[PDB]
């Protein structure tokens, strides 16, 4: 239970079914950790890395011991498929963050204009 989040949200995207959310986990563990999945009710998730400008798809990212993971346009982002509709401003997304080695962690995503 040593894993906390902050600085999570959606910008509004330009589209129906994807969106990329943002979110920085902190460690003050001694030991690192991975996120393994995110789950939702509102799509799949999945987590992107950003590669001169292109996305690319990891299954298990760190999260380093006293240290943080950061989640933000144009670096490493949750990535929303499959969505219903589009996510607008005044709503939220909730995720579930499950790890390798640590308690799933909850968090709410607002969605926030582009
Ligand atoms: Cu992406």
């Amino acid at each position: 239970a040593e894993l906390s989040v902050d600085a999570a949200y959606i910008p509004q995207p330009v589209s129906d079914s994807m969106a990329a959310g943002f979110l920085t986990i902190t460690n003050e563990g001694d030991s690192a950790d991975e996120l393994t999945s995110v789950t939702s009710e509102a799509g799949e998730v999945t987590v992107h890395e950003t590669i001169d400008g292109t996305m690319k798809e990891v299954d298990r990212i760190e999260v380093p011991a006293h240290g943080q993971l950061v989640f933000k346009s144009g670096g490493n982002h949750l990535m929303f498929e499959k969505l219903k509709q589009q996510p607008k401003q005044g709503q939220s997304v909730a995720v579930e963050l499950h790890f390798a080695h640590s308690d799933p962690v909850a968090v709410k995503l607002p969605v926030k204009a582009a």
